[PDB]
C-alpha cells in the first residue's frame, strides 16, 4: 500500500527490463471492467507501443491497450482486436477511458472526457482473475517476452481499475479530478514493485 | 407507457435482425411534421446509413432521412428526394432536426441548432396515418427487407416527433434542453419494443 | 456605444448620487413592451428597493418595478400597481421580467424562467416615448428626487427591453442564453453613463 | 402598412414569377442613400444572384445589389460597379449594409458588422424618386425582364432604407438589433405586394 | 518548502499555545487580495472562533476572518468589520473565500462556491506587507494575546492568497480543484512552523 | 488648431494630387521620435503603398514608411532601409507603432498590440529639424514629386508624433485607448491642410 | 549586483564582439541543474542560434541551448545532444526551459509552460562549477572562438539558473510570475559585465 498521488513513472529509455507489476488482490473472474490512466509520449508518430498489458495464463493478450501505427488504439479483449482510428496526432498528456461488459458485449471509449461510439466484442466471455498487469511493455507470455519494437517510452500513471462500467457522469468526474474509490487497481494503495529502470517523477498533466 | 430519459439506444454491430419499431396510434392523416432526434456514429465517412425510417403500404421511403455518403444528409417525403449538403465531417454526437407542410412545401433543416436554406418539397402532398418506424434500417417494405449496407452502426435516442411546423424559438429549445411536449412520438411516452441485439444504455451527449 | 457582455453594475452603498441612466433612441410611443435582467441583492429582509424605474414627464413612475417589503415584487404602469406576492424569500442571483400590452392590459411575469398568472393593468394607456431610464434609484421626479430608502444595493445587469410581447419559447431562450436581439435596449449596445459610485466588474451569476 | 417584423420571405425554387414590389412613398431624388438587409441562400458557391434591385424608368441598374460568382458582392450605382472580394465562403445567414453620397462619392460597405474599406462610384450622380424595388429578381426593365440565372433562392428580410449615410454607430446598432427609424423604407411599414410562390415565415438568424 | 497536499492541520482541543505561523515572502505593500481556504469546526453554534488572522505593527485586525456566534462570518479589514449575516448551521467541511481591491473598495464574499452579494470597505486603504500570518488563534498584537474564547478548534488547510481579485470562473475552479498558482501564500510551497499540539493529519473533505 | 478626434481622411482614388500636409512646430533638431496611427487599406495584396511620409530638404526618404508588396513594412531612416517580413496578409484596420533612439540606433516595431523583433538602424544619425509630412503620397522631393504606384488608397488617421522612445506600457495604453499628450504632432490639435480629394468621415475601427 | 527586472539585452547585429559574460559564485560541482529565461528573435527561420552557452575548461559544450535550424531546440550535456523537434514555427516571444539530474539522466522540457517527454542523458555525469556562461554567442573555448553563423540576434532576460530540479508547480509559478529565489544566478542580483554593442531596453514580453 503505496500512495501514488501527483507521482508517475518515468521511461527514458527502451529497454526490455524496464517494467512494473501490478497486484490485483480479486480472487473472482471478471465480467466486466474498466481500466484507464494517464500517459504522456512521443512514441505517436515513429513506431508502435503498448499503454496497458493485461495477461493471464490461457492467453497472453487478454486486455491489451495498444496504439498501432497510423492507426490509432487498438484494444482487444481474448485475443479479438478493434480499431478506434484517429486521423490526426497531437503532442500532449492523453486521458483515454475504455469500459467492457460481457452481458452485452458493449465496448466504450473516451479521448480526454470525449466520448466514442460504442462496439461489441466478445460477446458472452469471461475475463480470468489470476493475472499479471504489465506497464511498459507488451508482453507475450506469463510475466515474459517483452518486444522492443512494442515497447513503451514515455510517462505514465494515474491507472485505476474498477469491475463493472461507469455512467459517463463517472467518467466525466474521473477526467476532472473528481473524488472516487476503485475496487481492483486504486492507484492511492498501488501494491506494485519497481524492475529495472524505472523512477518516480511528479506528474506533468494538471 | 415507458420513460426513456437520459438513455439511448445501441447497435454495435450491423445486421438485419437488429431494429426497434415505434407505434404512432395516431388515426388522423399528417399535413405537417416535425421531428428532432440524437445519433452518434463513425459511419460518416466509410458508408452511408439510415437514421429515421418511416414506411407505410404505398410507399417504403414516405418519411426517410438518409446520410448519403461523400454529399450528407438526403431527406425525402412521398419517394422524392432533396440534398443537404456537408463540405466538411466532424466526430460527435450530432443532433438534426427537420420539418415539413404541405400547405407550402417548406421544408426546415436544423444541424446542432444551426438552421438551413429552406427548399420546397412535395407541395400538397397527404402523408398517411398507419405506418412503421424503424430506427436503423431502411425498410423496402412495410416491415421488412432491411439492407445491410444501408443499416446503421451507432447509437440514437431522445426521438420527438410532432404533427405541426415548430418556430425557431421551440427549435432552440429542444437543442437546448428546455420543456417540451410531443404530440405523435413521445420519447417520455414511447410505446416501442426491442428486436434482435439491441440493448438500453446511459447516453453519451449532455 | 459599449459591449456589456459578462460585465454588471455594482452599487456597495446606499446613496443619491450613485445611478446609471440609459439612452432610448426611440422616438416613437409604447403600445407594448418588455424588458428582461438580472440582479442579485440581500437587501430582500430589510426593506423595499427599486429594479427598473423607466420615469416620463407627465408621470415620475410610469414603468416602475419594486420590491415592496414583507410581500414581493410591486409591477406598475401608468401609476396603477399591481402585486406578485411571493410567501418565501431565497439567496441567489434572481432573474425576473415581465411584458405588457396596450390592446389587451395582459401582464405576464416570470421568475427564474417559471411563469406567473396573467393580469390585467391599465387597458387601453400609451406610454410615452422620451423618457429616462433609472437603475437602482427610484426618481420621483424627471432625472431626481432619489429615495435613500428605496435606493438599490447590489448587483444589476444584462439589461434588455423591447417594444412589443415575447413569447414563452422567447422567454425561455433569454433565461437559457440563446440568442437573441433586442430593439429598444440591448445589453450589447448600451448607451449609458456613469455617475456616482458604480463599478463595472464580472458579473456573479451564469 | 403592414409590420413584418421576425418574418422575412421565402424563396424556395428559383423562377421568373417569384417577387416581391416595394412602393416608396418618396418623391425627391436622392443624394445619398442606405440599406441594409439580411439574406440567407446557399447559392454563394454555385451561381450568381441578386439581393436588392432598384430600378427605374432611365436606367435598369440605378442601385443593384449583386453577388458575383467566385469574386463576391458587386455593388453599383447608375451602371458603374465596383468590386468587393472575399477569398472565402461561409454558410449563414449574411447581414449586409452600404452607404453612399453624391456629394463625395464614398461608398461603405458592412459585412456583419465589419466594416470595408471606401470607394468612389459616380461622384456628383443623381439618384431618381419614381422607381421600383424588387427582392429576389434583377429586373433588365420598369418592372419586367427578370433573368432565370440571376434569381435568388433562399430567405431575406429586414429591409431598411433611409435617406442618408449611417455612421459607424448606426451601423452597428442596426447589427446587433438596436431602435432606428427608416424614412424612406420601413421594416415596420412596409407596404409591398406578393407575386409567385413568396410565403412569409418566421426568420432563422436572431 | 514544504508540500502540504492532501494534508490539513488539526486543532483537537483549545489552548493559547496551540498555532501555527506562516511566512510571506511578499515586500510589497498590498492593494488587493484573496483568500480562499477550508475548515472543518463544530464551534459554528457555541461560541465564536477564528478563521485567517493577518495582523501587522500598526493593526492588530488588519485581515481577520472571524465567524460571529448567531450572525456568521464577520471580515473586516484595516479595523472596519462588514458582516455576512447567514440564518442557518450546517455541518460539514466549509470552504469560503473573499476578495477586496483598494481602487473600489469591492469585497467580494463564497460560500462553497456560491457567491454572496459586493459591498463596500474601506475604500482608499493601503494594506502592509511586513505582518504576520496565524491560523486558529485571534492574536491582539504582532505574534501574541491569544483569546481562548476566540481561538479555534478543528480542522483547517489549502489556504491560499493571491496578491489580486480572481475572477469568478477562477473561483470556481479553486472550488472544484483545477489547477492554480498562488504568488503570495502557496499551499504547495508553505513555508511555515509549528507551535504547541499541532498535528497534521489527511484532510477529511474531498 | 482642431480636434480630429472620431474622425479620419479618406482616400477614394489614387492621384498625384490628393495628399494632407501637416505643419510641425518644433525648431530643434530630432535624436528620436515614435510614430504611429490608424490606416485601413486593402492594396496589400494589389500593390505597395505609402503610409507615412516625412521628408526634409537633404533627404527626400527621411522617415519613411512604405508597405513592400509580397514583403511586408519598409521602414527607413535618412536612407537605409530595413524589412519587416509578415507571411500572411489581412483585411482590417491594422495600428503599428514604432520608434527609433539615435543614440542607440535600436528602432521598435509594434503589430496591433504585439511587438517585433529590435534592430539597429542608422546608429548616430541626426534627424533635422524642418520637414514636409505627407500622408498617402510617397514624395521623392520637398513637397512633390508624388508617385501614383506608391500612392495610398484607402483610410488614414489617429497621426501621433512623439520626441522621444515610448515604453511598452505606453505602447499597450496607445493601442487600447489610454490617455496621453503628443508634444509634435498631436491629433487632437493637429495643423493640417486639404489638398486633392480629401474627405473626413468618422473613424471605422473602434 | 544589479537588479534587471523589467529589463532585457539587445542583440541588433551579429557580431564577434557582442556577448555578455555571467559571473558564477558557486564553488561546488553540479549533480543537477536548471536554467530558466525568456528570448525573442526572428532567426527562427533562416539560421540556426545559441541561446544559453554554459562552457568549462575541459569541455566547450558541458551546456549549450542551441536552437538547430528546421528541426528545433537541441539540448545538450556533456557533448552528447538530443533534440527535441518541434513541427510548426511561431513569432512570438517563446520562454522555454528545462531541467536536469545526474542521480538518474532525467532531462526535462517545457515551451511556454506546456511540457515535453522526458528523456534519458548523461547518467552519473558531474558539472564542474568553475565556468564562463555567454548570452548570444556559442563559444568554442572558454572565453572565445564565437561563431558568427551561431551567434545570436534578438532579446534575451530572465535569466535564472538553480542547482537542483524544479517541481512542475514551480515551473509554472515561474512561467507565470510568481515569487521566486534562485541560489547560483539570481535575475535580481546578477553579477554581468557588458561587451560589444550590447544595449539594455524594457521587456517586450509581459
Ligand atoms: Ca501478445
Ligand atoms: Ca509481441
Ligand atoms: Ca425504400
Ligand atoms: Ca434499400
Ligand atoms: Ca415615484
Ligand atoms: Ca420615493
Ligand atoms: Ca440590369
Ligand atoms: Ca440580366
Ligand atoms: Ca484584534
Ligand atoms: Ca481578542
Ligand atoms: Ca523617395
Ligand atoms: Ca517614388
Ligand atoms: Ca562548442
Ligand atoms: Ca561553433
Amino acid at each position: 500500500q503505496t500512495d501514488m498521488s501527483r507521482k508517475a513513472f518515468v521511461f527514458p529509455k527502451e529497454s526490455d527490463t524496464s517494467y512494473v507489476s501490478l497486484k490485483a488482490p480479486l480472487t473472482k473472474p471478471l465480467k466486466a471492467f474498466t481500466v484507464c490512466l494517464h500517459f504522456y509520449t512521443e512514441l505517436s508518430s515513429t513506431r508502435g507501443y503498448s499503454i496497458f498489458s493485461y495477461a493471464t495464463k490461457r492467453q497472453d493478450n487478454e486486455i491489451l491497450i495498444f496504439w498501432s501505427k497510423d492507426i490509432g488504439y487498438s484494444f482487444t479483449v481474448g485475443g479479438s482486436e478493434i480499431l478506434f482510428e484517429v486521423p490526426e496526432v497531437t503532442v500532449a498528456p492523453v486521458h483515454i477511458c475504455t469500459s467492457w461488459e460481457s452481458a452485452s458485449g458493449i465496448v466504450e471509449f473516451w479521448v480526454d472526457g470525449k466520448p466514442r461510439v460504442r462496439k461489441s466484442l466478445k460477446k458472452g466471455y469471461t475475463v480470468g482473475a489470476e493475472a499479471s498487469i504489465i506497464l511498459g511493455q507488451e508482453q507475450d507470455s506469463f510475466g515474459g517476452n517483452f518486444e522492443g519494437s512494442q515497447s513503451l517510452v514515455g510517462d505514465i500513471g494515474n491507472v485505476n481499475m474498477w469491475d463493472f462500467v461507469l455512467s459517463p457522469d463517472e467518467i466525466n468526474t474521473i477526467y476532472l479530478g473528481g473524488p472516487f474509490s476503485p475496487n481492483v487497481l486504486n492507484w492511492r494503495a498501488l501494491k506494485y514493485e519497481v524492475q529495472g529502470e524505472v523512477f518516480t517523477k511528479p506528474q506533468l498533466w494538471p
